[PDB]
């Protein structure tokens, strides 16, 4: 009855690069989880090298119960340091009737708890790595409408300690909030700095707040490898969407982008370490109903180069394509969608 | 092997009115989860119009590895306003040989985080609102034997800034604790504003805490919705009792009650939003046996009335019975008893 | 396709002894949920008494993606009070290349809410015990390489208020962070008393913590069970292991020790009540692929013993032993396996 179909492919450059062209397709005939049916989205994601700035754009589009959203939003973004990034931008969004813009500009450092080089040199491909990743942040909105200053007002009307304590449950609305423990993530109390109405009106505030992890999270464990500047030589995309109801999901991604594949050391790469928040989060919708799965995955390799290592085995190989299906690799595609991180290793050289 | 039988049936009246009888019943093979097996329980809640107060009744007893237990509690309910509600009442518990009796008086304040007209407007039919709901709570027990007397002691001791704190652990005993993060609710430390002993003796204590929720939760972001005094023209009860052991869980329910269904705006009715936490904490037991359901869901509307909506679709119809089975249906069936919460849209009209 | 196999036995001995035989093994062809693999692991416990003091044991053995650890611990065990326990013991550890020693003494103290016997008298086994239990620990270490001293010197750095909270997060690494929520568990910030380096040298702290539970966490709910030193009157080991990686997972336990059976009251013993918390945490990654089960379980009484009640009923007897298999039990097995934690009980008499 209930089997969930999906197609995956990869497509990697080779030499230096490693940008790889990413597909992945699914269907399964289940019920989303979203107590507002149908939904669906669409998003898509560019990053160009501007200068070593990128400027990077996030266009989104929904429609939940039937009612239009969008988000817009670009930015452009550059590391100060290996721990601190800045970035500037400014987009907009709008829920049916409603619209409003922002603009801010922020700083992100990103800490780890306590590197040492016992660790370093001990443990080949490091995985949970502690820390805590603190944003400044200033935002800039044009009250340019009665609900917008309405809200400014309600705002500041809340704005003691409570705020910045009880926003949390305002912000993580939904199932948004019992994820954050689902994944060792912690969020700290927002501290407002400052807010204020500049000349129409602008309502402007700077404020921050702090996220943390134990390891899983990997926007503080894997900080530097998620935002590959170094190898965007040329423009990068990402696109997807998805259609849902209570009858099914169907879902498409189709990208282009460097950082699919990364060094691992002694003339091999990998394919990189799976990131393991989506694997968790997802983990939370994956188990609600028994499927079977009907998936592929094809890895097509650089000229020249072979798989050295794969767990689960490829099905099938000839010349640079290689390919799974069946088997443990089906155990492990079933694993994963329901919250699993066993890791499905995959080294090549040439 | 295992099949979860289950049969439900929901009968609407017409009009004005939001009542409905709801009937169900489940059967299914595997063990319930209690660490002490078998439990039974039976549960019954009255609710009477007195004058806009109404008298709510609720009696529960339960046997739990042989122990017998009851619970007794009526209290006078009423709004003081769209965000106050106040409660009067009085009741007592027993537990095998023990048992203690108590009164109170109480008020809650449910407060929604940031009301706006801009969502009021475009959303129509909204689901999660955060909030933070406040209680305030006078209660007095006669200290009437020994293990009172005892227990207010040592209250009493306990009783620095960690007893508020540490007393959450105590309250929500076992799993519950474990199943407030999972529904986004949150738990404040409690705060004794005083504690004393009144001529025997009565222990009065004067006490609060607030809860809140990201949206999922239902006692505060449907506050108005769950009590529905203005429906209340006649008495309204619900009776439900479960059996359960190492080797199945059996289950019926039957009620009669104002709220079943409600305006959904242009003329048309719905059955009202399905209630998440219910959803989301029964999540938490329901993933531990594979099983088949073996389910049907009929709905009878009020004459003259027809379906004009349903997601997944109804099996059969006739008249004003509609039938749901098998397919789709079967599908969210499952996948609501293991924790999902994908609407399952009912819209009807004239 | 995919089948757990797995056996169980236990032999008890009879009489005044609480003492058994435990056995166990499992097969399953499933990933395991690592995000590094393959992982391997060993370990093993002794405790023999000294003289009411415990010598007790650990050494574990364990290869994550090829880099090899070891731990072990050596301490002498003792209660000083039924709430009050101490210890003292040293150890080391090793990482690949790397190693480290340590000492240590310590204090745990372990204090029950709110004791009754109102609730002593009426229950007759009791399960969920909410408390909270307090460590006072002094450790050294001897700072005998550069990696320990630097790894010392960023500590003190770290050493404001934020240190015993952060804290958190570096401690309860990967996904052990969000499992303490799911325990019903809390871990308070720690308080760190002193730090200090002792004459080569050693670097010496004093800190204290606390971690409380709402009944689920069986160290707490159960403290004087799970240490039961009256009946070690002879030396008590357990031995496991464990080999996985991307296409199964196998395990192998084998131990003698007292506290398998209990007394329950009225001539009656019972193999003692199944400790909580290793269910719902193995519950956090048994969801992720069905199975089917093919379990036994063999329990074989001392001579003259008959079992007087067992639900889920065993499959078979003769004499002494007693065998259980497929049906209730296997739906039990899997329910266990997932996280669920229904009453398996079994009782025996002469
Ligand atoms: C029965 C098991 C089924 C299954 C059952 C479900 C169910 C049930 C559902 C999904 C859902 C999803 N599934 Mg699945 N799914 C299966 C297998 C698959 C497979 C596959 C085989 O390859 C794929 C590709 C998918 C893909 C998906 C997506 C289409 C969707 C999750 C959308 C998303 O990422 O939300 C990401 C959302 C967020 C990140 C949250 C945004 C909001 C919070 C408030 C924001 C905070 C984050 C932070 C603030 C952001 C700010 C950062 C900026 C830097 C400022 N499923 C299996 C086989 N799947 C869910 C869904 O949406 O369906 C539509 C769902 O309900
Ligand atoms: C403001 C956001 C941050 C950022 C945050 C993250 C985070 C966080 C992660 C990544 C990860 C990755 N990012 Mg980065 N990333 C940024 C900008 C960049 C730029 C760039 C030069 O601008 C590039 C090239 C990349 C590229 C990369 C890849 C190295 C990697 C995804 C690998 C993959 O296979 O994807 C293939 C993609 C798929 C199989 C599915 C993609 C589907 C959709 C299209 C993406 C939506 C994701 C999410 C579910 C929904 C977003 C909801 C938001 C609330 C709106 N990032 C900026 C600086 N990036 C991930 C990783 O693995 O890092 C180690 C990850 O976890
Ligand atoms: C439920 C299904 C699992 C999943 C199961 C699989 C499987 C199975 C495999 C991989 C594989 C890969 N995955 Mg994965 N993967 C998930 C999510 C991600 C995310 C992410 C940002 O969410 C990242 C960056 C990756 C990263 C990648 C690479 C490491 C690897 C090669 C890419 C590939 O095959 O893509 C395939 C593309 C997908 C799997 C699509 C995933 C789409 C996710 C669900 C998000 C959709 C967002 C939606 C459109 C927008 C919502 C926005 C709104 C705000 C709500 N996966 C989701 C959670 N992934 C392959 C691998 O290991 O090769 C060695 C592989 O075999
Ligand atoms: C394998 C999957 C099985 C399944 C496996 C399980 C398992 C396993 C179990 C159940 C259990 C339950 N299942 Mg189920 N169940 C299935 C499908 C069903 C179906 C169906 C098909 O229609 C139904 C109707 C049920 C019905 C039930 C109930 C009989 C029971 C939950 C009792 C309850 O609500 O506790 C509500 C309890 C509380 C609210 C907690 C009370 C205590 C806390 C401390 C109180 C705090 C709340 C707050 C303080 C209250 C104060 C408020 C006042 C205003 C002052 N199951 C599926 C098909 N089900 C559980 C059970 O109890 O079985 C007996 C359980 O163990
Ligand atoms: C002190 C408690 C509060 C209160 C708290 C809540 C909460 C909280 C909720 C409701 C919900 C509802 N309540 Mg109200 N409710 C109160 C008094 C009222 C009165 C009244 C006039 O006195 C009435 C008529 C109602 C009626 C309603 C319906 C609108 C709705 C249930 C719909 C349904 O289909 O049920 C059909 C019933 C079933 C299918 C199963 C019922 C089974 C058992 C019999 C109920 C036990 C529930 C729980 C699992 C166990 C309780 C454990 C406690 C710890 C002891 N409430 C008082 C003021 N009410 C629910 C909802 O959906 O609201 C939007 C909900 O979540
Ligand atoms: C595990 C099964 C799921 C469940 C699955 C279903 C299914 C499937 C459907 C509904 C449907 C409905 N559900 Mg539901 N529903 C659950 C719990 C609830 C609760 C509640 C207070 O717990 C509420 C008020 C409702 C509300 C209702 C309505 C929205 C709708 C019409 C009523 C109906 O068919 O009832 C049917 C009656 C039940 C499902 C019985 C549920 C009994 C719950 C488990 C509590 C029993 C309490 C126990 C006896 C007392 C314990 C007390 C002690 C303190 C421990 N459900 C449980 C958690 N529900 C129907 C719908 O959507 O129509 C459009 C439908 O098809
Ligand atoms: C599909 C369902 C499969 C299944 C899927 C999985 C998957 C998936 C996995 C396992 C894993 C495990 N399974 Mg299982 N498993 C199944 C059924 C079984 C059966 C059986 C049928 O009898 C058995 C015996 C096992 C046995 C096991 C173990 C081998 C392993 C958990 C190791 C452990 O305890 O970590 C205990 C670990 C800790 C306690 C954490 C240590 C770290 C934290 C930081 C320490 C804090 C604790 C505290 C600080 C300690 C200090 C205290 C001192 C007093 C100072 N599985 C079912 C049938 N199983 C997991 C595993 O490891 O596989 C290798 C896993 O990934
Ligand atoms: C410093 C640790 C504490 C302690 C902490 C605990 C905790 C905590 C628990 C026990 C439990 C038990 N302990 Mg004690 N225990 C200690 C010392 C003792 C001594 C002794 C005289 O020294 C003895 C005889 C026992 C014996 C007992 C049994 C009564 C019971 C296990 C029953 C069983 O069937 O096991 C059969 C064993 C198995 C079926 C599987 C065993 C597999 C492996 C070999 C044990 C590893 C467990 C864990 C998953 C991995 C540890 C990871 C650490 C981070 C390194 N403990 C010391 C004082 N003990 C458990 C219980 O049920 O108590 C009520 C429990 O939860
Ligand atoms: C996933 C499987 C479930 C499990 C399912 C079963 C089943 C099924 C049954 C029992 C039964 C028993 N279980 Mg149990 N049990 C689990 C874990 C434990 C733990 C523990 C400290 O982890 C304890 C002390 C016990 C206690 C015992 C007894 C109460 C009872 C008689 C012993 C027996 O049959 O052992 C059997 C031995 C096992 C089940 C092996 C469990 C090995 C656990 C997973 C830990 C392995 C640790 C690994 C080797 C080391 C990791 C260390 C590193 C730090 C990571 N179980 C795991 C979590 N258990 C039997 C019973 O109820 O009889 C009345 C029975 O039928």
């Amino acid at each position: 009855t209930t089997t969930a179909h999906s197609d995956y492919e990869i497509i990697l450059e080779g030499g230096s690069s490693s940008w790889g062209q990413v597909k992945g397709r699914a269907k399964v005939n289940v019920p989303a989880a979203i107590p507002l049916l149908p939904t669906d989205c669409n998003i898509r994601i560019d990053a160009k090298p501007l200068d070593g700035v990128v400027r990077f754009t996030t266009k989104i589009e929904s429609v939940v119960d039937s009612v239009k959203n969008t988000l817009n939003v670009e930015v452009d973004i550059a590391n100060e340091t290996k721990d601190r990034r800045i970035a500037v931008g400014e987009g907009s969004l709008s829920v049916g009737d409603f619209s409003h813009s922002f603009s801010f500009e922020g700083s992100v450092v990103n800490m780890y708890y306590y590197r040492s080089d016992a660790v370093r040199r001990n443990i080949p491909n490091p995985i949970y790595m502690q820390g805590r990743q603190f944003h400044d942040i200033l935002m800039k909105v044009p009250l340019d409408n009665n609900d917008l200053v309405d809200t400014w007002e309600g705002f500041q009307q809340s704005i003691g300690a409570n705020f910045g304590d009880w926003i949390r449950e305002f912000w993580f609305i939904g199932p948004a909030f019992a994820a954050i423990n689902e994944g060792g993530q912690r969020i700290s109390p927002i501290v407002v700095n400052s807010s204020n109405v500049e000349g129409g009106p602008v309502g402007v505030t700077r404020w921050k707040f702090s996220h943390a992890g134990s390891g899983v999270v990997d926007s503080i464990s894997r900080w530097t490898e998620l935002f590959p500047v170094e190898q965007l030589n040329k423009p990068a995309s990402i696109e997807g969407g998805f259609r849902s109801d209570s009858q099914g999901i169907e879902v498409k991604v189709d990208g282009n982008l460097p950082g699919v594949s990364r060094d691992a050391g002694g003339g091999l790469r990998r394919i990189l370490n799976h990131p393991l928040i989506p694997l968790v989060h997802h983990g939370m919708v994956g188990k609600f109903n028994d499927f079977t799965v009907d998936t592929q995955l094809k890895i097509v390799l650089p000229k020249g180069y072979k798989i050295r290592y794969a767990a689960p085995q490829f099905r099938s190989q000839n010349l640079e394509e290689y390919r799974w299906s069946g088997g443990a690799y089906a155990r492990w595609v079933e694993h994963v969608c329901k919250g699993g991180t066993g890791q499905f290793e995959v080294l090549y050289a040439q």
